[PDB]
């Protein structure tokens, strides 16, 4: 009874941000999220422009941009609107509710002002979501909960993962899905986004582990692949993004039938 | 066989940052860490100056400072040196090793350039520590692992806490202790720092829970209390800090005998 992305976009309990995403995934035939892991704003923006047609989402770590300004993020939004992708700041909030609300709204980055999506760890308990919600709901944003991680020795397993799923399903006005390595919720209104993806087997020297798009999307049932170095370190990042897009999209189609 | 802070400062396996901290705790009769949870640099610096003699440590969330600059942090270091306290950025790193290394060294905040101590969640597995280490060891810094949290619904319990302790004890060249609600390691070379502290019973409306200094230091065996709103929201923050200092110090003395 698996639904297409475009059908999921219409489910009664779908969140607006999720629906927007699912619609553009279907329209553009992309379930690829670019992990734009660069330190220069010019490179971020050149990647966003060139790769925007190939991606459903651009994931940022704003806190590694050497030359962050709010104006950079304005320019990123312009590209996101032109090419039709969401912006996801991978801030992995992980503090008490009262603190994360301030980290999301304020400081230099003003994350909530430009990020369609953010994510949070579940370790602090559900107050992390309640604090983020206080900023994100008025700003019409969505959140992903980190249910599983791709790295060696991850403790996001077993009952921890189950707790993340319960927390999501209990905060569905704001939580739209997961960071996970597999489908973790049986409810089709939730998105599953999976980092630790490369075409070739391997890892890095600091605990990253890779699996292929066919494995992640096809066998493990996730929705979206998140790819950083497999694209960013390639000479031709546009062709690399196309290879990843095509892999993830066909794995999705084949799982649909 | 409990040792004073000054004796612990001399233990064979003590980390230099821990030893510096323990020595100034003993000298100044303070085991209070101010959680300087403000949005204005001028208020941060005025608090650091006035309260510096009463504290062993000043904990920051740089990402909530509306007017952060590196020069602000230079001024904070001047105060830290004058009054003798460490600076602890409560960044709660919580990503793969390759990413946290960049979040610690780079971006706008350049955390490693000014923070004596940072902290990390253990959820990603030990690569989080290995990545931070690559920046922190050359810069002669230390790290705290988040073994327990103060908030309602925290998943940092049981085997998760035990995993944090094992990860610390296995990375003792860089990890100097814990964020925890109690003593979690039996090894006296590790520091235990405990947030969720107020003199009166209560909590906040976003899952924070409070326990008293006597409970945390005396009964639960921690070393340092971390106090935010119990001080910052008071009219006279200097007298509030003194009340917390005296409470935490006497609880420590009484546990020594
Ligand atoms: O479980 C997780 C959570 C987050 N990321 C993020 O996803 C990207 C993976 O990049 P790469 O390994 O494809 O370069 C990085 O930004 C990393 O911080 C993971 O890899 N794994
Ligand atoms: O388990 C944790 C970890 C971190 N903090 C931090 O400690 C401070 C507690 O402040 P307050 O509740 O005393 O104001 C805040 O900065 C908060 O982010 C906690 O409260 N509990």
């Amino acid at each position: 009874m698996e639904l297409s992305f475009g059908a999921r976009a219409e489910l009664p309990r779908i969140h607006p941000v999720a629906s927007k995403l699912l619609r553009l995934m279907q329209k553009k035939e992309t379930n690829l999220c670019l992990s734009a892991d660069v330190s220069l704003a010019r490179e971020l923006l050149q990647l966003a422009d060139a790769l925007g047609p190939s991606i459903c989402m651009l994931k940022t770590h704003v806190d590694i941009l050497n030359d962050f300004t709010l104006d950079v993020m304005k320019e990123l939004i312009t590209l996101a609107k032109c090419h039709e992708f969401l912006i996801f700041e991978d801030r992995a909030f992980a503090d008490i509710g009262n603190t994360v609300k301030k980290q999301y709204e304020g400081g230099i980055f003003k994350i909530a002002s430009w990020a369609d999506l953010v994510n949070a760890h579940v370790v602090p308990g559900s107050g992390v979501v309640k604090g983020l919600q206080e900023v994100g709901l008025p700003l019409h944003r969505g959140c992903l909960l980190i249910a599983e991680m791709s790295s060696t020795g991850s403790l996001a397993t077993g009952d921890y993962t189950r707790a993340a799923v319960r927390m999501a399903e209990e905060h569905s006005e704001f939580v739209v899905g997961f960071i996970s390595g597999s489908r973790v919720s049986m409810k089709p209104e939730f998105l599953h986004l999976t980092p630790g993806v490369q075409l070739e087997a391997g890892g890095d020297n600091l605990g990253q582990q890779y699996n292929s798009p066919q494995e992640v999307i096809g066998k493990r049932g996730s929705d979206i692949i998140i790819v950083g170095r497999g694209i960013i370190s390639a000479a031709d990042r546009l062709e690399a993004a196309e290879m990843y897009r095509k892999a993830a999209w066909e794995a999705y189609l084949s799982r649909l039938g």
